[PDB]
């Protein structure tokens, strides 16, 4: 079983990794084994003098703080977003663009970006007067919480994977991670996409053909959109993965809708199991959210993402054909 | 003693209220007695159907969560910002609904609650629990909001129990928008927007919520930075208090080997030069813009600010 797991982890650089199989083969430790594999692939333990036992202890603790009883926003989603960000970071149009610290920030942000997610939306937490929404003044409630947990767990015994970074490196990494995870708030999607469109329309490339990013605002904006694309990448994956992600998010959404209905609240979009069209919802999700984002990402890195975009468009056509 | 306190509160509508005397005469309850007076002066208990006992219970609880061992950011500052906002809201030239007035006054009352007497940058650079919770972003102001709202859930403390569901949602949003705007790192952006509004000012007039909340943000920020515009005897007491708080923070930064924050190094301080710099660079640019917005209602306030700057300069 460990032999089979190792073989599957050889696909870590590939879009369409069998992430559900890795979750089973690893004993429900996909985030740990995929993060460890990616850290070895990018030589990050050596570069940042991360002790391997510290990395594993932190990863196992972080993975524990994802909820195993939440169908979608769990450790498998986290591992998937990590691995997708890892592939997006390797795209030819970004070669040598980001520093090792920025690469570390983007992967770490992906790993923590949904930790301790309760399986209900920001708006649900706000409208139910939740302790989380009270703590965070109704503002990026979940995302502030994911950050606070992800950073707090570094203080647990033998968990500070950043123990050998300089103070300035720790300070910079912390700021970048915060900027990245806060941008995964779905209420920010339209503004993030608008700014990404502006960057594509005005983009510049070096003599070597890679994206020219010469200030923090532009660099962090690319990393924000990269992780947001990774978070919204399920419809760009091979259909058998996409359908499993859709089954999971619909379970989570329907359970939220059941709580909304019981409370006499308006039921959130896609959360009403008695008035649901999952197929129509997917076509609309792709048409209005996912394809506008991924088409713009594909333009930024053209032609690197053409196959991802082709898969997204095929999946849209497939779902449309079931209507 | 309880008879002198009543006469002091008769000037609740005046710039330069004797808030330190009121703090003393009320047994260190200036926030509770001044908020009550202002709510009674504005028949807010009747307009929003607030039980008097519920108001007093909340107010005492809120006042209790200001720290008595913090020389500046305590319940006297809270009472003073409340009362200053109350006066600025009565500016003839101002147009806000009664829910907007309520949000501005409530926001003023809670805007520094549970302040530990150190700055956001201090909390960030020391890896505090507060900065860990709030991801280094408006750390104090997010905390003040969360405490102020949480206290409404204590027994007999929900002063908004008789607002409609929509009113509570609207009030909550405005209070958050206002208190977050009191973060001093946002001063330049806030002032830039106040200037833009002044250049486009229409009067008989703020038609969109964006403009109105910006005025309320700048109004409470003005009230928060109103000490140098008060009568000199008041301003000097506020200066003595914040210098004590700053110097205690700078002692902690020195001991930790951190860079000492501006005005916090007691061994290289010039309180007087700091006051002229504070007025020239922060307070007077802000108040000159506010006075342009409300022309000419703020003339006496700006006059006092300019007199106080002249006096501090003469002490150098
Ligand atoms: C308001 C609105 C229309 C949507 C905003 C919104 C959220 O706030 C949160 C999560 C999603 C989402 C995420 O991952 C999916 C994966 C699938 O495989 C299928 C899916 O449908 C989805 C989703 O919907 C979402 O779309
Ligand atoms: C420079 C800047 C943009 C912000 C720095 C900054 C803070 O962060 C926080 C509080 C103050 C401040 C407040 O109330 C005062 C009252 C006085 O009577 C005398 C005073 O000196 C001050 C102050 O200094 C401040 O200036
Ligand atoms: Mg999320
Ligand atoms: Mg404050
Ligand atoms: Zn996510
Ligand atoms: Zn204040």
């Amino acid at each position: 079983q460990e032999d089979v797991l190792a073989k599957e982890l050889e696909d870590v650089n590939k879009w369409g990794l069998h992430v559900f199989r890795i979750a089973e083969l690893s004993g429900n430790r996909p985030l740990t084994v995929i993060m460890h594999t990616i850290f070895q692939e990018r030589d990050l333990l050596k570069t940042f003098k991360i002790p391997v036992d510290t990395l594993i202890t932190y990863l196992m603790t972080l993975e524990d703080h994802y909820h195993a009883d939440v169908a979608y926003h769990n450790n498998i989603h986290a591992a998937d977003v990590v691995q997708s960000t890892h592939v997006l970071l390797s795209t030819p149009a970004l070669e040598a663009v980001f520093t090792d610290l920025e690469i570390l920030a983007a992967i770490f942000a992906s790993a923590i970006h949904d930790v301790d997610h309760p399986g209900v939306s920001n708006q649900f937490l706000i409208n139910t007067n939740s302790e989380l929404a009270l703590m965070y003044n109704d503002s990026s409630v979940l995302e502030n919480h994911h950050l606070a947990v992800g950073f707090k767990l570094l203080q647990e015994e033998n968990c500070d994977i950043f123990q050998n970074l300089t103070k300035k490196q720790r300070q910079s990494l912390r700021k970048m991670v915060i900027d990245i995870v806060l941008a995964t708030d779905m209420s920010k999607h339209m503004n993030l996409l608008a700014d990404l469109k502006t960057m594509v329309e005005t983009k510049k490339v070096t003599s070597s053909g890679v994206l020219l990013l010469d200030n923090y605002s532009d660099r962090i904006q690319v990393l924000q959109n990269m992780v947001h694309c990774a978070d919204l990448s399920n419809p760009t994956k091979p259909l058998q993965l996409y359908r499993q992600w859709t089954d999971r998010i619909m379970e989570e959404f329907f359970r939220q809708g059941d709580r909304e209905r019981e409370r006499g609240m308006e039921i959130s979009p896609m959360c009403d199991k008695h008035n649901a069209s999952v197929e129509k919802s997917q076509v609309g999700f792709i048409d209005y959210i996912v394809h506008p984002l991924w088409e713009t990402w594909a333009d930024l890195v053209h032609p690197d993402a053409q196959d991802i975009l082709d898969t997204l468009e095929d999946n849209r056509e497939w779902y449309q054909s079931t209507i």
